[PDB]
């Protein structure tokens, strides 16, 4: 556990990078918004519409996930052609290219180039849910393997804060160096585009994959100081034993199965559960939501939600190992509607009772604290445990689709939902966190 912990962090630093690009746009938005409506004016001889620049500030955050859902539907592609660090390397490259298209779109006078390199970086980050766990869950020892993984969620979130922190109206979150704010990326993936050639090709990979028996036996004795493991190398061809004992069955055969389509059916709502509950509404939205309660300085209140959902996101690595699998899926379903409920009654009483603005911040705080116990990390888990080594890679990707979908949705569709709605967005949010609390009461089973 020496020359490890180099590959391991080195590879987190795609997941911080996952953290940032996520949590970014949502404490600097009217200063681009500014940007993207000067910059009509300017070229179309006429000013911008609200709701235009509603759907097109919108398409911004939104495109993203079409961006991720892509990148997650070609990451099983790279890995197995190229190798995991070969992979998290070269795809340095959509890193950059998307860094130029946001922090140049400053001279650019183009908004199209945001939008663009969103998508881009959103492809970028829809590869890196696939090649991080992986890397890190074949480098590791299968003991230490489950409290490394960890890594990867804490490195979004821990990536979320900063992004918000980064975000302030004093850093980065100002007329003149939201550039800076949206291309800053480049200093995470340049070192991470220079420590990772002196990490190890993975094990796992150069063993089964590349079916190099003795390239492969040479990077753990690195990898591992003392250990030499005949233990790790049984492991590896019992790893292919049981995962390629059991037929790798494709997504296509998953949907046309009735064996499949019910435990699909679960696994898939689960992932609505997580997405369409309203999350990246308070993510992407914190500081604008804030303000419109009655919020002063708006985007603390953000960097609030970013330290709450760092703090039980560690808090609930402990309870998830202590209790069940839909305990906390339903205990972290029940309060996130609750909150969203205290969330509508503060944007109700508001104008009658100021210090609503109060009320606001509460709710959404155990809003987000109430959703990392349960509705976070629940739906990953039960997949892995609907399925069995076989099915289980087809299994995820319609998972992870879901994700990608329903995320979309909430980003593209809630600035919608907001105008025409009002004060009651939250109870659209707590219809559903019903419904789906309702679902899983009856359908989803213990794991
Ligand atoms: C055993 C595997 C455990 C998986 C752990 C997942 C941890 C929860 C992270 O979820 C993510 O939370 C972000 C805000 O925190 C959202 O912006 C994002 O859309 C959502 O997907």
């Amino acid at each position: 556990t020496g020359r490890l912990m180099l590959a391991v962090g080195g590879a987190v630093l795609g997941s911080l990078q996952f953290g940032y690009n996520t949590g970014v746009i949502n404490a600097p938005q009217k200063v681009i918004e500014e940007f993207y409506t000067q910059t009509w004016v300017h070229r179309y001889g006429e000013s911008i519409l609200p709701t235009t620049l509603t759907t097109l500030w919108s398409l911004s955050v939104a495109i993203f996930s079409v961006g991720g859902m892509i990148g997650s539907f070609s990451v099983g592609l790279f890995v197995n052609r190229f190798g995991r660090r070969n992979s998290m390397l070269m795809m340095n490259l959509l890193a950059f290219v998307s860094a130029v298209l946001m922090g140049f779109s400053k001279l650019g006078k183009s908004f199209e180039m945001l939008i663009l390199g969103r998508f881009i970086i959103g492809v970028y980050c829809g590869l890196t849910t696939g090649f991080v766990p992986m890397y890190v869950g074949e480098v590791s020892p299968t003991a230490l393997r489950g409290a490394l993984g960890t890594l990867h969620q804490l490195g979004i979130v821990v990536g979320i804060l900063i992004a918000q922190v980064f975000g302030l109206d004093s850093i980065m979150g100002n007329k003149d160096l939201w550039p800076l704010l949206l291309s800053i990326i480049f200093i995470p993936a340049l070192l991470q585009c220079i420590v990772l050639p002196f990490c190890p090709e993975s094990p796992r990979f150069l063993l089964i994959n590349r079916n190099e028996e003795n390239r492969a036996k040479s990077v753990l004795k690195k990898l591992r100081g003392t250990a030499d493991v005949t233990h790790d190398l049984q492991e590896m061809k019992e790893e292919s034993r049981q995962m390629m004992r059991e037929k790798k069955v494709t997504i296509l055969e998953l949907f046309r199965s009735p064996a499949y389509r019910q435990p699909i059916l679960i696994a898939v709502v689960l992932q609505l559960s997580q997405q369409l509950s309203g999350i990246n509404a308070v993510f992407y939205y914190s500081t604008s939501i804030f303000e419109k309660a009655g919020v002063q300085q708006p985007v603390y209140a953000t960097i609030g939600s970013g330290i709450v959902n760092t703090a039980f996101t560690v808090v609930s690595l402990f309870v998830v190992q202590r209790a069940g699998r839909r305990t906390l899926h339903l205990i972290g379903l029940a309060g996130m509607a609750g909150c969203a409920i205290l969330m509508t009654i503060a944007l109700a009483l508001l104008e009658q009772l100021p210090w609503m603005s109060y009320l606001s911040i509460v709710a959404i705080f155990g809003f987000v604290a109430f959703f990392e116990v349960g509705p976070g990390p629940i739906p990953w888990f039960i997949v892995a445990e609907l399925f069995s080594q076989g099915p289980r890679p087809a299994a995820i990707a319609v998972a992870g689709f879901s994700n990608w979908t329903s995320n979309f949705i909430v980003g593209m569709c809630f600035q919608y939902v907001e105008q025409l709605c009002g004060p009651y967005v939250f109870i659209i949010f707590t219809v559903l966190l019903v419904l789906f609390f309702i679902f899983t009461y009856f359908k989803v089973p213990e794991t």
